């Protein structure tokens, strides 16, 4: 077992933390802010506790290993975490170098400090592109010098970067520090993960959209072993009704690799016992625009040539509100249509009403990171739901059945 930050003792110790900074941008300033607060409370602890600094680091964005000030730097999430701080917060233009570990060696009490992109390295990666496009691999010398230079900018190491977990990236499994702890947030995100796999409340329903099916394969077979109830939703939906109920799609998305397993698939479930969830009703549109001309559709009456179906209809939202009313835990991953768009975001906002009325009455639901998160964001539900991940990508790889090498290099406890 790991070691944790509530166990970990940091009075005048310099803490070096790697969290997920990773949050949504545009023209230089942050338009979703949720994944520093979610860190807030181990900074907050370790303040609290005596901490004579805490230095921050993170990723934004994928610069490739070069630096790009100009497009992908971390200065506005140091005057945002001073704002949701009410204490200064120290940005540095570099993460490691002889300035660097200066300014972090013995910084006044109480410090906190954020340092520039890490992935401007491309030590910290591992591998990037240089300035000219091409592919490079880090040199293995040059790394062991960059996760040197980290470790040195503090006396203990927490990683709080949920969000980035699954990646074995330098910063995230590269410090060498006596002490290298989970953060409150990794802790948290964790345990509602390893509980929804390993020790759920049932039933137990998985609601999976997206787009395409090949790359939601090892996900549905995974969880297909671990729920009693499973909607299948979004695009993805119309390769399923293709081959189940030989469906006219139109201009729908179609995913012919994934056409292969459906029966598969359905099979599995059926011998494991749990019932699927598809769409029968859809609303269409006459081509991906926010604007498009829209329409409806049932399975039965098929999608007309030349349409494609972006969301879900009312018979739908009731079917997958009958799934969500039977549940006692809800693990949902996706939306089920087109949400940004106005015409295309009823089928997606009726379940995230069920799903509020779910948590209201006992239902554990966790609230995948990415599109799903954003939803709540949008819909103002973030705290009427029991979680929400910070993690998309993170928690797929737990969903998947997959370790996490940030987890993985931590402390034993």
């Amino acid at each position: 077992n790991k070691l944790t930050l509530d166990k970990l003792d940091v009075k005048g110790k310099r803490v070096v933390m790697r969290v997920d900074f990773n949050v949504p941008m545009k023209n230089n300033q942050i338009t979703n802010n949720q994944r520093i607060k979610a860190a807030v409370p181990s900074i907050k602890f370790c303040l609290d506790n005596g901490a004579k600094s805490v230095v921050l680091m993170s990723h934004l964005g994928r610069p490739d290993g070069v630096p790009m000030p100009d497009k992908y730097s971390l200065e506005p999430v140091a005057v945002e975490l001073k704002s949701l701080l009410g204490k200064d917060v120290l940005f540095l233009k570099d993460c490691v170098g002889p300035e660097v570990e200066k300014a972090c060696a013995n910084p006044a009490a109480g410090s906190v400090i954020l340092l520039e992109n890490l992935r401007f390295h491309v030590e910290e990666e591992g591998k990037g592109k240089d300035a000219s496009g091409n592919k490079v691999k880090a040199e293995p010398a040059k790394i062991e010098a960059f996760r040197a230079s980290l470790s040195k900018l503090g006396d203990v190491y927490v990683n709080d970067a949920f969000g980035t977990a699954h990646r074995a990236h330098s910063s995230m499994v590269g410090v060498n520090l006596p002490q290298k702890a989970g953060g409150f947030l990794m802790k948290k995100e964790l345990n509602y993960f390893a509980k929804a796999l390993e020790s759920p409340e049932r039933p137990f329903l998985a609601i999976l959209g997206g787009a395409k099916v090949a790359d939601k394969i090892q996900l549905i077979n995974n969880m297909l072993d671990k729920v009693n109830e499973m909607i299948i939703g979004g695009g993805m939906a119309f390769t399923f009704l293709k081959v189940l109920n030989n469906m006219e799609i139109g201009t729908s998305l179609f995913d012919e690799e994934g056409a292969k397993i459906v029966k598969d698939l359905m099979s599995k479930a059926e011998k494991n016992g749990v019932k699927i969830t598809l769409p029968v009703d859809f609303v269409t549109a006459d081509k991906f625009d926010e604007n498009a001309k829209t329409g409806q559709a049932t399975v039965a009456s098929g999608i007309p040539a030349g349409w494609m179906g972006l969301d879900c209809g009312p018979e739908s939202s009731k079917k997958y509100a009958e799934a969500v009313t039977r549940a006692k835990q809800i693990v949902w991953n996706g939306p089920v249509g087109v949400f940004e768009w106005e015409a295309f975001a009823r089928g997606t906002k009726a379940l995230m009403d069920e799903v509020v009325k779910a948590t209201s009455r006992g239902c554990i639901t966790i609230i995948g990171g990415g599109d799903t998160a954003t939803c709540c964001a949008k819909w103002n539900t973030e705290d009427k739901v029991s979680h929400v991940s910070t993690g998309g990508g993170a928690s797929l790889e737990l969903l998947e059945g997959k370790v996490l090498p940030g987890v993985d290099a931590l402390s034993n406890i």
